[PDB]
């Protein structure tokens, strides 16, 4: 199964240490987060949200990029990466009726989304779920993990995302951090 | 919505005039093709087949691309466009595994196949379905509809595409040829 759930209310794997409601609408602080792989039709009792998305393939990453990735990304799921954090993200109507090279220039040349990233790999694990396409209220979840040494340098990364051309057409976003139970 | 729904049966706005299994398992004959747009959870009665898609962003085009096909293009249901043809698409894990760059390349640097599909406008009008993100057994629906005039053009269009490097990754094809009701 690509499709991946995940409902904020009172059980799951992970704690929620806080929510951070960085732009646009927030999500409900709860006290955990149960994952999924699946779909979720029925709303779980005393839960305040679901989000889902699915796994899918590359949009804008070339060879040598996935192959300077696949030489240091981690795995999930590392013993010691006991810090998650969930980071829902929507982008403008703008964006996404650009073309692709348009898309891809914002990404790479103007914001070095893969070069930034990978200054931050070993340590954090990630992955990326997309969910335009299911009529969601975002368009990307994206999640990573960590052991807490990391902590700084991700806060860090967040920084220098959010500072760059890209991050101008992103209209919302939330931080669900979490820890592993 | 974006989701669109084709379910072969006995009801529906188009009446099919054969189906031409080219490549891979078949779909079952049948005498129409229902066309919905949203999801249809419930497997109508007397029915053969659903599939089913939604519309999305573009993932290969750049601007230029994209202004060349604006100049051009038809809209759906101009009132000559009375013969219609439904291909689904499945392509191969090696292609779905290969970079943005590498299937960039196969399609249009290789393949032409923006370039050859112009010549073909405004004869013929088109959408394209995405739907391997939902799991369906095919990875793409494609719809084109034209006047009787150009149905010899779509078939030499068929044939050229089906030489290019591109469809040597096409592990599965069938062809719905229909007329308007
Ligand atoms: C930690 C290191 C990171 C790396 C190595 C990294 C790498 C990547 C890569 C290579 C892609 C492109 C995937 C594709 O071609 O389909 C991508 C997409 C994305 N990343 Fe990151 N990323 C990182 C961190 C982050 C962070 C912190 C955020 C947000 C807070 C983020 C948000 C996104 C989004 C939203 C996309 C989808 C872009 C779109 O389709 O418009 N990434 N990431
Ligand atoms: C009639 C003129 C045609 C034009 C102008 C045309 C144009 C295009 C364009 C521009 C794309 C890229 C969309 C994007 O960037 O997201 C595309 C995708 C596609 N076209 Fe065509 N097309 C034509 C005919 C056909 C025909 C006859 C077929 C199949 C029999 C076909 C199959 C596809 C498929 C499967 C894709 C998706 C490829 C992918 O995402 O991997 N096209 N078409
Ligand atoms: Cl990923
Ligand atoms: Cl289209």
């Amino acid at each position: 199964n690509n499709r991946y759930s995940f409902i904020g209310g009172r059980t799951g794997q992970w704690q929620v240490v806080k929510i951070r409601n960085v732009l646009g609408p927030g999500l409900q602080l709860v006290e955990k987060v149960n994952i999924l792989n699946g779909a979720v039709a029925e709303i779980p009792l005393d839960s305040a949200w679901r989000l889902q998305g699915f796994a899918s393939n590359i949009r804008y990453a070339i060879r040598t990029e996935l192959e300077a990735l696949q030489a240091v990304q981690p795995m999930l799921n590392r013993a010691e990466a006991i810090l998650a954090v969930l980071i829902p993200i929507k982008k403008s109507a703008q964006w996404w009726e650009m073309a692709q090279d348009e898309r891809r220039d914002i990404f790479e040349r103007e914001s070095h989304h893969t070069a930034v990233g990978l200054e931050y790999l070993p340590g954090v694990a990630r992955r990326l779920l997309h969910c335009r396409d299911l009529g969601e209220e975002f368009d990307f979840l994206t999640w990573f993990e960590f052991a807490p040494e990391h902590s700084s340098a991700f806060n860090e990364l967040l920084l220098r995302m959010r500072a760059s051309k890209e991050w101008e057409y992103v209209e919302r976003e939330v931080e669900v951090w979490l820890k592993r139970l």
